[PDB]
């Protein structure tokens, strides 16, 4: 919550992007939620994630649509849809229409230096408990 790795900070705060594959929640598929490394406010779950061999955690929708602000991103001679934390106003990364066609067809390619996983088994313990879906 803002004594965090140079890259945890670079991404969230300075609109950075972590190397692909050399990141935490890439291949991670444990059952629990992913939260804003800063706010702690829940941004995604574990059941709504998939393999995109893209280099970064990819998700089919967001936990709470009314809980990420999506901006246009003119960056690097391109158009695009940035995905940021409403709550912490920090950088997650972008969304794309190339997802699995029978979930959302949206691809929420999120940076891991802007997420801390929380396991399913320590939820009704760290005050997200409410978040039991499934």
């Amino acid at each position: 919550k803002s004594e965090l790795t140079d890259i945890e900070y670079i991404v969230t705060q300075e609109n950075g992007t972590e190397p692909p594959f050399m990141n935490e929640y890439w291949n991670h598929f444990a059952k629990g939620i992913y939260v804003d490394k800063i706010s702690g406010k829940p941004l995604f779950t574990s059941e709504e994630k998939f393999h995109s061999e893209c280099g970064w955690p990819s998700f089919s929708k967001a936990l709470d649509d009314d809980e990420i602000i999506e901006l246009v991103d003119k960056s690097f001679g391109m158009v695009r849809t940035e995905v940021r934390s409403e709550e912490s106003n920090s950088h997650l990364g972008h969304v794309f229409n190339d997802g699995p066609k029978e979930s959302g067809g949206l691809r929420y390619c999120i940076n891991s230096a802007a997420i801390q996983f929380i396991p399913y088994e320590k939820l009704e313990e760290l005050g997200y408990g409410d978040l039991i879906s499934h």
